[PDB]
């Protein structure tokens, strides 16, 4: 029901707030970002609809910059939601090739661009997707802003609950959630997908989290 | 297996962890706390021993603090493991009346000292003892500390789930929660048993926690 929101984080960096209605939830807010990068804007996450999507590349083309793309941190579309729009107006989109493999098994329009392996490049030193593992789905992978000690965690980073299990690896999420503690521990900020900012220590709870959930 | 660890919070306020092995959940934390009135040492829940509560007491007695007096926030081990040496050497001991009355049917020695009513005043305008209603337990109550706005949320206090349900009253947790978060809502800092110092965000994600636990 609330409207698209759009707050600067730091420099160059603003977290984008899109919602939806969720089953005993309520109206739950989702997270994304867009980081500028000279001129150039590129989407981490897109909203759950066209329209919003709409309204986020909007909001930054009439500032002046030139939307070079989006990625999607997993299938979900709460992150994707917006590629169908974005690709219908040529605007790159990017997700990962098994992001892309279970969008088309769930009957969901592709990235334009993919790409695999641990470590995926967007923009050199400015813009990195990392891939820690399964977690939340089996696809999922964060974002990490070098310059601003950022990382766009996405619905894997949980600090107070899984969520739904349904597309979930639980018995791999400790592991990853493992790995991704120890390669972004210096992180200064951490960006959930439905839950505040927060700093590394919710690294930690999405860890303990995990293996409090694989024990059950 | 961890030893006992006393740690400054803020002036005149101390944490003090003890440890345990629970369950499924490996070795697990209990924090207390120490508040300093002038002189005199304030036991903000004792440890789950005998040995420990010594060493707690100890530690600041050989410091020239004379124990006054300890709060159990509720009637389980981690909070009253050592009112029985604390009565062995006459340290006044507090706990409610709910809590001594569950502290008899486990056939537990009962705090020398009981009270009752929503806000109870361990020492006037210094250390105060709230009871939200039942929730982790049907007795659990929390100490609120007016000077450095520090709440000791106890194990009612469970922003990231609400463990164990043998003793709670989930239907009235919620509620309990409601009222905790509004009377406390200017906490500047919330101590909980099992978990992290956190702000008074931790008010509201226990609440949140209540809900989705009597959902579910
Ligand atoms: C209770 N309290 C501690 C909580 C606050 C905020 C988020 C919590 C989550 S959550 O972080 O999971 N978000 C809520 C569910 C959102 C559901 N959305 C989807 O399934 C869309 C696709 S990812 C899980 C458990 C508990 C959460
Ligand atoms: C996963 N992670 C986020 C968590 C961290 C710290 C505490 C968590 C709790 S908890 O805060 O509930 N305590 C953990 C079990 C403590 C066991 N001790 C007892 O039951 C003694 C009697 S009160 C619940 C869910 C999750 C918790
Ligand atoms: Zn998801
Ligand atoms: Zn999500
Ligand atoms: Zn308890
Ligand atoms: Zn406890």
């Amino acid at each position: 029901l609330p409207d698209l929101k759009i707050e600067k984080l730091d420099e160059g960096v603003y977290v984008h707030t899109s919602f939806e209605e969720v089953n005993g939830w309520g109206v739950v807010p989702k997270h994304g970002l867009v980081v500028l990068v000279n001129a150039e804007a590129y989407l981490i996450d897109t909203p759950f609809t066209a329209k919003d999507t709409e309204k986020l590349v909007t909001w930054f083309v009439e500032r002046g910059y030139k939307i070079k793309g989006s990625i999607s941190s997993h299938f979900h579309s709460d992150s994707t939601g917006g590629i169908e729009w974005l690709n219908s107006r040529s605007i790159p989109t990017y997700a990962s090739e098994l992001t892309n493999e279970l969008l088309k098994k769930d009957g969901k329009v592709q990235a334009t661009n993919s790409f695999s392996g641990v470590n995926y490049w967007l923009v050199k030193n400015k813009i990195e997707v990392f891939y820690p593992g399964p977690g939340h789905t089996p696809d999922n992978v964060v974002v990490w802003l070098p310059e601003r000690k950022i990382l766009f965690g996405g619905c894997f980073i949980k600090p107070y609950g899984l969520g739904n299990l349904g597309d979930a690896n639980i018995e791999a999420w400790p592991k990853s959630a493992k790995l991704l503690k120890s390669k972004y521990g210096k992180a200064k900020l951490v960006v959930p997908s439905h839950s505040e900012v927060g700093d590394a220590s919710l690294l930690k709870l999405t860890l303990e989290q995990a293996v409090k959930g694989l024990n059950e």
